[PDB]
């Protein structure tokens, strides 16, 4: 792995980053092709490039792109990369969109608030551990029934929307033992959230609209924050009134209730809901396309495990007896990371290596990793583009080191020192719970795919119940 200069060019200072983003958003093949073509052009998995949003929302679009399993890990090393205000890349949404505060996700570990706020969330998680499984069953059973009816009535049932409502209803129940639907919020939370998220991420979001529409009004200037305050406040009122026990733990940690509510709202709506809104449909899709053989093997493992080690109910002890289910969730997180982009700013001069070279990174340079390419490295995973259910079973566990959906090796856990997802254990558990409730109720099912900015819109067409 001989030392080499990083290939790639940032081009003319204002012209290039705009041209590059047009390619990124409208070029044939999408952002995937954007990265694959440069890879081919430079015969390298590491190269220089501009990234959106460009020219007005961002004052520095320059980055070093990482696409292989060997160089990517640098993004985890907080001793070498700073993780300040780069949660969303080369720009940061306005803090007016977050109560005037810089919430946890944007804080570098060297910031006192990072440890405080993260500990606050660890509290919120731990403090709900006994509601997770019970509330999940209740919430998702509701969802499934609803889907069965809709299906029985129209032959087809869209999953996304109603799944989002379930996700949010589930979170209020688990996190705060509250049903958001039994409040002013009704079933509109998924809509209020998406709306608020649009304002934050518009600069880098592809809504599938014509460039002559997206460029002038989504990709050049930040959207006026005052327009979304009405919406934001509705969410704020909910959390402020139902997160009392967490808000108090905050003050004990040294954080005012105000700043607590804003951070809580963010973690639940942005971090959690945002990730689940994507993770679940994707998991449902991969499973659905796996075939009947897998459906039977899963239904079989899960039911037997529940009955033999759960005594009729779902319990941690039982989940531990479902090796295929565990692998199935891990494969879904590997093949299609819910949140693909991770950034890191070099705190000093150091070197990194890809599979065939070494590169010098100079202090201040922005490192960027497109996870989907990194976790599909053929030199790590055989048949990387295929969904292999038992990939992580038995000896497969030796690879968990490479599943990076949480912005860290799956084998590691979030700490106040690192920037790994604070709810890592929670999402893996609730995802396993999703698969579980799915195969207790059904033996098999079929789906059809649509198109959207979430990747794939899933629609259920058949539901063979257990009975
Ligand atoms: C499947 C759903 C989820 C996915 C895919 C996901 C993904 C991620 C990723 C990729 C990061 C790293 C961002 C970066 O610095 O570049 C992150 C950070 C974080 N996530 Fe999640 N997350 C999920 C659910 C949750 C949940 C449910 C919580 C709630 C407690 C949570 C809390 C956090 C926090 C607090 C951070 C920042 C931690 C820090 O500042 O060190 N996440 N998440």
């Amino acid at each position: 792995k001989p030392l080499r200069e990083i290939p790639g060019s940032y081009g003319i200072p204002f012209f290039q980053p705009i041209k590059d983003r047009l390619e990124y958003f409208y070029g044939t093949g999408g952002r995937d092709e954007y990265f694959r073509s440069r890879m081919q052009k430079y015969q390298s998995t590491v190269f220089r490039a501009n990234m959106p949003p460009g020219p007005f929302v961002s004052s520095n679009p320059k980055v070093i792109v990482l696409l292989d399993a060997k160089s990517f890990p640098i993004l985890f090393d907080v001793s070498k990369v700073e993780k300040k205000d780069l949660f969303t890349g080369t720009y940061m949404p306005s803090t007016k969109l977050t109560g005037g505060y810089r919430v946890l996700s944007y804080l570098d570990p060297s910031e006192p608030r990072h440890a405080q706020l993260k500990n606050l969330l660890f509290f919120m998680l731990k403090n709900s551990s006994n509601r997770v499984i019970p509330q999940f069953e209740t919430t998702y059973t509701e969802l499934f029934e609803g889907l069965e009816a809709e299906l029985a009535k129209n032959g087809k049932a869209a999953f996304n929307d109603v799944g989002e409502q379930a996700a949010f209803r589930f979170l209020g129940r688990a996190y705060f033992n509250s049903n958001p639907e039994e409040t002013k919020l009704g079933t509109s939370a998924p809509t209020l959230i998406s709306s608020w998220v649009l304002f934050n991420l518009a600069p880098t979001l592809d809504l599938g609209l014509p460039w002559f529409l997206q460029e002038p009004l989504l990709h050049t200037f930040r959207l006026p924050a005052f327009l979304i305050k009405s919406t934001y406040n509705k969410l704020y009122d909910y959390f402020q009134s139902v997160a009392t026990p967490v808000m108090e733990q905050a003050e004990k940690l040294g954080v005012p209730k105000d700043e607590a509510v804003h951070n809580i709202l963010f973690a639940v709506c942005f971090n959690t809901f945002g990730g689940v809104k994507i993770l679940f449909p994707n998991t449902l899709k991969w499973i659905g396309l796996a075939g009947e053989n897998l459906h039977t093997q899963l239904a079989e493992e899960i039911r037997g495990a529940i009955k033999s080690y759960g005594d009729g109910n779902v319990t941690l002890e039982a989940i531990e007896q479902m090796p295929l289910t565990k692998s199935v969730v891990y494969e879904s997180l590997r093949i299609e990371p819910p949140v693909p982009p991770q950034y890191g700013k070099a705190k000093s001069n150091f070197t990194i290596e890809s599979h065939d070279a070494t590169f010098e990174v100079k202090k201040g340079e922005m490192l960027f990793g497109y996870q989907p390419f990194a976790t599909k490295d053929p030199k790590v995973f055989d048949r990387p583009e295929e969904y292999v259910p038992d990939r992580f079973v038995g000896d497969g566990e030796a690879l968990l080191k490479y599943v990076w959906w949480s912005n860290g090796p799956e084998t590691e856990s979030p700490t106040v020192e690192n920037k790994q997802c604070a709810g890592k254990d929670f999402v893996v558990l609730i995802t396993r719970l999703f698969v579980i409730e799915l195969f207790r109720r059904y033996d098999s099912f079929e789906i059809e795919l649509g198109e959207s900015p979430l990747g794939a819109a899933v629609t259920l067409t058949f539901l063979k119940r257990a009975s």
